[PDB]
């Protein structure tokens, strides 16, 4: 016994994760607190390694050293799994042979009372024959995973070492790494919550409480309620940013102002650096992002009729539907239209107004040139990225874009469309919901691909069909002037108008490059030129 | 015993006689499979437009047999794979399934592993 019976984890670094210490301890090293003696007569081995998994950044490096602070071990071993690789031929193994050197020599010299060595491993997927069945060439010379477990076991009994591995994709480790005798105990270490923000937060500003350097506006709880799906690291990077920004401004106002000495000895950070840091400086990875929705929302939602309140009401009810619901925690709709009607704002407002904690936005604007077999893998990170969070938003953007279409022939790409029929009928882990908007113009095709089976719903969204909509819609736009808005009345009276929003914008732009006079024959022209008939 | 709470997501309710007659054709596959000398393996196909509750079923009918080996292949947990890793992945599952005295496999979604699509039609032979 080396530890106090029930331990202690708090103000000593690691602050967010207190009930995982007391999980570990009981399922692995019940063996080394009990005494001695008994552990001897029963005659029982000790676990020789542990894994953990989760998100980067979350704190996994803190809990392995504190492990092998608490049983009194020598220096941890660290190293790194990309490091631990070279193209020369019967060189990886040789890098994997070097780490248990010192082990093998304590136990021959001092026998059966040695220490205890620990090697923490990070990135311990990247050797593994397991990725390559994945579209790939990543085959690893399979040969070293062998060597690290002849090391771990064997006809040579290594009795006094402990092997802490950690990843971040749990299903590409080699599952002969699992069996009993080798890594035999797994753990999670996912996203913090209310309370371990809060603490965090604690924890990262305890020094200028000290020295009465932060201000007494600024509060904690605030900050810890603000910041939604925040991990570890984005929070200290938030304090340094706040601390940088204080500085800045606090040099900038002294000289531009000969302030007294008794304004410029103090440098209160105040809670006004705190708030622009957060809203300008800190980008997170797993939370909403407000910049790039006005990426796509360009001129806003302007309310011409009653489809688009239909529209926005069923998504509504979806969401309801989606949010606090049993026996059906996934559920997925589609919008379908004629091409400029405006389809992709519409998706981004339903996704917007949902208030979830993490939305996204897959489209393939970021996909020029990439193999289809790249695309698999993007749109498969995006999904396993969002189901790590209790409530999550999806949008594909344009799904005729993804499978490569083309007319003629018919063409495209086969393994994208399986992979999304695959992903679309896939709930998430226990206790997690989801929801997916689609985007297309193309509605025959996919119904005749036996896509449209699985989708759950589906909406119109029509075009402008009457005159008096037109007109609306330029008065709420105003770019017209009165008489010209009677005149445009009067030619358009006719009632044969069929136009998109973003059609009718271009026009509008278009038509506005001459002098006054001539404005409303050239707009005129061109809306007659454009005279569909469904 | 994680996979058949799995997909048995919400039990199984007695609506009409159907499902007494499946489940009565499945034991009856049990038993002669178990009992037999002439004829070791044996095969069966559940066939029903979508959305009719095929898995379900199945599972019900491997769960019950109280055999020492069950198995379980869907498409779902090979997303992105290409053909070859697939046929590895399915040789490795019988090849585990052969060691055993007693041994039952469920293969799911026959037309996903195939990649069907009418269009075509394009599939992996
Ligand atoms: N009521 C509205 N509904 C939709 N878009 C609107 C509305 N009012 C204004 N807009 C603007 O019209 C444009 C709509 O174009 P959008 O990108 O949504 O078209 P789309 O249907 O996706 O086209 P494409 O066929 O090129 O994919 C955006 O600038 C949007 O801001
Ligand atoms: N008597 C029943 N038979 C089948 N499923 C039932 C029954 N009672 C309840 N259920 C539930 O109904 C759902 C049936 O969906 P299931 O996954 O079996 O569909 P499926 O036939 O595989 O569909 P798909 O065509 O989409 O592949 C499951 O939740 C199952 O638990
Ligand atoms: N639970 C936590 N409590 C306090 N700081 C944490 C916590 N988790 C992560 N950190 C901070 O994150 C950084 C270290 O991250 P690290 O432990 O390497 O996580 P990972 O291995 O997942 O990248 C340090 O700034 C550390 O203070
Ligand atoms: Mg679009
Ligand atoms: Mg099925």
């Amino acid at each position: 016994s080396i530890i106090n019976p029930d331990w202690n984890f708090e103000k000593m670094g690691i602050g967010g994760l207190d009930k995982e210490f007391s999980d570990i301890f009981r399922r692995a090293f019940a063996s080394r607190v009990f005494p001695p003696e008994i552990v001897e007569q029963m005659g029982c081995k000790h676990v020789k390694g542990i894994l953990l998994y989760g998100p980067p950044g979350c704190g996994k490096t803190l809990l392995a050293r504190q492990i092998g602070k608490m049983l009194n071990a020598r220096e941890p071993k660290v190293v790194n799994g990309p490091e631990i690789l070279n193209k020369y031929v019967g060189e990886s193994e040789a890098n994997i042979r070097k780490l248990f050197a010192d082990a093998e020599e304590e136990q021959r010299r001092l026998g059966a009372n040695s220490g205890l060595h620990i090697i923490i491993f990070d990135e311990i997927d990247a050797i593994c024959k397991q990725r390559g069945s994945m579209a790939g060439s990543t085959g690893v010379h399979d040969t070293v995973v062998n060597q690290l477990l002849s090391k771990i076991d064997g006809v040579e009994q290594l009795n006094n070492i402990l092997v802490i591995g950690m990843t971040n994709r749990p299903d590409l480790i080699d599952e002969a790494l699992l069996r009993p005798g080798r890594l035999e105990v797994k753990m999670e270490i996912g996203l913090p919550d209310e309370k371990g923000r809060l603490q965090i937060l604690h924890i990262h500003t305890a020094r200028m409480r000290g020295h009465q350097l932060l201000s007494a506006d600024v509060d904690i709880k605030e900050l810890a309620v603000e910041t939604k799906n925040f991990s570890g690291a984005e929070l200290e990077g938030l304090v340094r940013a706040a601390q940088s920004t204080a500085m800045n401004r606090h040099i900038k106002a002294s000289t531009k102002v000969e302030v007294d000495m008794e304004k410029a000895e103090s440098l209160q950070v105040t809670r006004g650096d705190f708030l622009a840091s957060l809203e300008n400086d800190i980008k997170p990875a797993f939370g909403t992002n407000q910049e790039d929705y006005a990426s796509y929302i360009m001129n806003g939602i302007i309310k011409w009729g009653d489809p688009v309140t239909r529209v926005l009401d069923d998504g509504e009810l979806l969401v309801q539907q989606t949010k606090n619901s049993d026996r059906t925690p996934l559920v997925s709709v589609l919008l379908e239209g004629p091409p400029h009607s405006g389809k992709t704002a519409l998706a981004a407002k339903i996704a917007e107004e949902s208030n979830f904690p993490f939305i996204k936005i897959c489209s393939p604007d970021k996909m020029i040139g990439f193999s289809e077999t790249a695309k698999c893998q993007a749109m498969k990170k995006i999904f396993d990225d969002a189901y790590k969070s209790q409530l999550s938003c999806v949008v594909v953007d344009d799904i005729e874009r993804l499978l490569d279409y083309v007319p003629i022939g018919p063409r495209f790409s086969n393994l994208v469309l399986q992979a999304l029929l695959v992903l679309l009928k896939k709930a998430p882990p226990q206790g997690r919901k989801l929801l997916i908007i689609g985007t297309t113009s193309r509605k025959d095709v996919l119904q005749e691909m036996e896509m449209l089976n699985a989708f759950s719903t589906t909406i119109h969204v029509p075009n402008i069909a009457t005159g008096e909509q037109l007109l609306e819609a330029l008065e709420l736009l105003g770019n017209f002037k009165d008489k010209e808005r009677t005149t445009i009345a009067q030619q358009v009276k006719g009632k044969k108008v069929w136009i998109g929003i973003k059609k009718l914008l271009m026009l509008i732009e278009m038509s506005l490059q001459m002098d006054p006079e001539y404005r409303v024959r050239k707009f005129l022209a061109l809306l007659r030129e454009e005279g569909a008939s469904p």
